[PDB]
């Protein structure tokens, strides 16, 4: 391959901190077998304006090419056509500015296993370098604001494992090296084991003799019970949720002390984390990159954070606190007591239907900046020291204001929020509800009836439409399954885990065919609460589904 351009060359440790912060394209050039594939539709350039104008400066492109290829052995043959649509899209984001990172994706899994027992290692090595020789000649000739990514997060388990990761990182550097153009000079992001902390920490080494920038790129979706809402977990922010978050970045910080970082996903999903927790969490882990020295790229597959049709992010605040990394954000407060009987949340004003409106007091993490104004989202600012009062941490809303808004008769669902300006920093959004217990079309179904395929039960939604949990009871007291939630307090004892137990959506609750196969294993009746925001406590805003059996 022959370039005509120019190439500005950059160090990696230039491009790492260029790149600050980044978005992934998720669910797109990644999806199986087409672009089109999962929930998003052809890709189209206006997406890039959207991620331009919210302040991001770089884009991750994963790309599953599995489902491309025209030849098998030995010429693994990618289709043309999808090398011209991954160039055709890389040009798309470096023409708007934005910096490119592009990989392998799903292929990490779907062929190139190293930990299947029945793994032909020759062909993966082989089919791998083909691949990347081809991707390294597409892509010979881009700018140096496109990285190269060797394979993501690649299934690892063992030392021996992490062995074979390593080759990957060499194999990779060899082809594109091979494939010419301006690749030599290229920024890459090398990868260890599932592309965690840990294992890139135990078993990660620099391809010797390395002669591309480099930097290592790590993914971090913990802890594993908020972020993927399992085990009734709905709270994050105490002093050791900040721990464990701190110490994990800083052990694989401390296992690398002078190598370019950055950390390719993470995400508190809107879709079923509560919003002062995933405030606080994004908060903290924006905070904590910026201690490490760490560039972060958010994660979102479409449904998660920007609505790529309207060019509206459906969760601004965490936008604004992902790209303000300079700024002290002040945050709603939120229990993160694991032990608390009652689960409070300042990103919401609930209100229950039948209850007189009371005053609401909302503490927030003010973190020395001061209130400027709020507004409503039909377009009023509030006025102050009459609409609300400010008192140390503490913001009040009265309820002759409050009961502009709702009454004790009105309808259950999501009404106006306040965005909160603060003299620097995100500005943070409450939300009112209005609330009741939420009734179910159906309370009990024998599972023989049922099985084969998930349960999906109607549902009347009054207020979030959204489920917090499902707790899973067994009729003799043992609970569904992990036995281990007994230690997880009031709100955690004996839930289950959100996809792999429960789903919901716009007209259901949803109980999976696992869950349901668990009940007829277990042979007996089992008492399913699906329970709601707001948490108040363990039974009020909860309505129970029985399996029989
Ligand atoms: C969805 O479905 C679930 C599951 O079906 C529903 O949950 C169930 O709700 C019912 C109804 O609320 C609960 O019944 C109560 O149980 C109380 C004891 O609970 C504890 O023990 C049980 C049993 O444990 C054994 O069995 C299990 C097998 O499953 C074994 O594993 C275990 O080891 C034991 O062997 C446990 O199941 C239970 O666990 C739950 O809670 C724990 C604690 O957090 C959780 O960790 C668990 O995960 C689980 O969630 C717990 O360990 C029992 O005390 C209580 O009986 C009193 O109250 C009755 C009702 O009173 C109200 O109504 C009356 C009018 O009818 C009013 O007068 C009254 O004031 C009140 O408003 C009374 O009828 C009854 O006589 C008892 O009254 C006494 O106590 C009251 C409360 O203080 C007093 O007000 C009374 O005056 C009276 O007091 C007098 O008597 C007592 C005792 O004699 C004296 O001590 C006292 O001094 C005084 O003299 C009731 O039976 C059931 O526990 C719960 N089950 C589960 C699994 O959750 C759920 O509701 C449903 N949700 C929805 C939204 O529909
Ligand atoms: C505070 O309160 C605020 C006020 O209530 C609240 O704001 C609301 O927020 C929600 C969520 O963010 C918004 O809902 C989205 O609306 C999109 C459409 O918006 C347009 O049309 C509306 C109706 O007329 C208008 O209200 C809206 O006007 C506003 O915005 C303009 C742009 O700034 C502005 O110019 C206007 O003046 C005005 O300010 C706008 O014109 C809608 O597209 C979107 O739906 C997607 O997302 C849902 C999940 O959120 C999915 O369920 C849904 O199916 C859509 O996703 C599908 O499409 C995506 C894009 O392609 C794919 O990526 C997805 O995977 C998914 O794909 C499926 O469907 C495809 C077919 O469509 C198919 O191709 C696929 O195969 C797949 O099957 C969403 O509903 C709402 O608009 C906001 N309301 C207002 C008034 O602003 C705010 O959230 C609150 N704040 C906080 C912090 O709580
Ligand atoms: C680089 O990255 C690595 C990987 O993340 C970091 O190493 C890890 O550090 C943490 C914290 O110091 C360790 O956690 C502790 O583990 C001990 C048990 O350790 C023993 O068992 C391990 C399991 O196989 C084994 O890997 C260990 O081997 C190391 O240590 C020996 C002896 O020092 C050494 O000879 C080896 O060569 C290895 O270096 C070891 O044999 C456990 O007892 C601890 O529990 C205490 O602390 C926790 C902290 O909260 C507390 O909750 C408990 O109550 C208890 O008080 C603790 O969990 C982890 O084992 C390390 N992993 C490895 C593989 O070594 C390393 O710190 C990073 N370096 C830098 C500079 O950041
Ligand atoms: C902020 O709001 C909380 C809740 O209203 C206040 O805490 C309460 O303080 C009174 C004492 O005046 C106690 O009786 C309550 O039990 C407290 N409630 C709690 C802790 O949930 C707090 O004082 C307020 N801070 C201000 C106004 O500066
Ligand atoms: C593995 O694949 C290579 C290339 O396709 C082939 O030559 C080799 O014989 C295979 N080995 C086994 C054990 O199947
Ligand atoms: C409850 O029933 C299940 C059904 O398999 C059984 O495994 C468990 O031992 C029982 N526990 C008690 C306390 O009865
Ligand atoms: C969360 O905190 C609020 C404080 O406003 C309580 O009212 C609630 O019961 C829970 O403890």
């Amino acid at each position: 391959a022959n370039c005509t351009g120019s190439f500005d060359a950059i160090s990696a440790s230039d491009f790492v901190a260029n790149i600050n912060p980044g978005w992934n394209l998720g669910n797109s050039l990644d999806a199986t077998p087409n672009e089109d594939s999962w929930n998003n539709p052809t890709v189209q350039e206006s997406t890039f304006d959207y991620v331009k104008a919210a302040g991001f400066k770089s884009v991750r492109l994963p790309v599953t090419w599995t489902h491309h290829f025209t030849s098998e052995s030995p010429d693994w043959t990618v289709d043309p056509k999808w090398l011209q649509r991954v160039s055709d899209v890389i040009d798309m984001i470096t023409s708007r500015g934005l910096y490119t990172i592009v990989n392998v994706h799903h292929d990490s899994w779907e062929w190139a296993d190293v930990t299947k027992s029945d793994a032909n290692i020759t062909q993966i090595e082989q089919k791998f370098e083909k691949l990347w020789y081809q991707i390294g000649t597409k892509l010979a000739c881009k700018s140096s604001m496109v990285a190269f990514e060797t394979i993501n997060e690649p299934p690892c388990n063992t030392a021996e494992d992490g062995a074979k990761i390593n080759k990957f990182n060499e194999i990779f550097l060899r082809a594109i090296n091979r494939a010419g153009g301006f690749n030599a000079k290229r920024v890459v992001n090398l990868v260890g084991g599932g592309m965690d902390s840990v294992k890139t920490s135990q078993w990660f080494k620099t391809p010797a003799n390395i002669t591309n920038p480099w930097a290592l790129q790590f993914h971090f979706y913990s802890p594993y019970d908020f972020i993927f809402s399992a085990w009734g977990k709905t709270i994050w922010g105490s002093d050791s949720d900040k721990s464990e978050l701190d110490s994990t970045l800083g052990l694989l910080r401390g296992n690398f002390t002078d190598v370019p970082i950055v950390l390719g996903e993470f995400d508190a999903s809107p879709t079923n984390t509560e919003p002062a927790a995933r405030w606080k969490y994004h908060d903290y882990l924006i905070r904590s990159t910026k201690k490490y020295n760490m560039s972060p790229i958010i994660w979102d597959n479409g449904l998660d954070h920007l609505d790529r049709s309207s060019g509206i992010w459906r969760d601004p605040v965490s936008i604004e606190i992902i790209t303000n990394g300079n700024e002290t954000n002040s945050l709603p407060d939120s229990t993160v007591d694991t032990s608390a009987p009652s689960q409070s949340s300042s990103a919401y004003i609930y209100h229950k239907v039948g209850t007189e409106v009371t005053d609401q007091t909302l503490p927030f993490i003010f973190n020395d900046n001061t209130l400027v104004s709020i507004q409503d989202s039909k377009g009023t600012t509030l006025k102050a020291d009459t609409d609300y009062t400010v008192s140390g941490s503490n913001i009040t809303f009265p309820a002759s204001f409050l009961s502009t808004y709702y009454s004790e008769t009105s309808e259950p669902g999501l009404l106006p929020n306040f965005t909160l300006k603060f003299s620097s920093g995100a500005s943070p959004v409450v939300q009112l509800v209005q609330w009741d217990t939420p009734t179910l079309s159906k309370t009990s179904a024998a599972a023989s009836s049922i099985s084969g395929s998930d349960l999906s039960i109607p549902i009347t939604w009054k207020g979030l439409p959204k489920l917090a949990t499902v707790k899973a009871l067994l009729n003799n007291g043992t609970y569904l399954v992990d036995d281990f939630t007994q230690w997880f307090g009031p709100f955690g004892e004996a839930r289950t885990t959100y996809s792999n137990q429960w789903n919901w959506d716009d007209k259901n609750v949803i109980l999976t065919q696992a869950t349901v196969e668990a009940v007829v294993a277990a042979g007996q009746d089992t008492v399913f609460t699906f329970e709601f925001f707001p948490r108040v406590d363990t039974t009020t805003n909860t309505v129970n589904f029985t399996l029989t059996v």
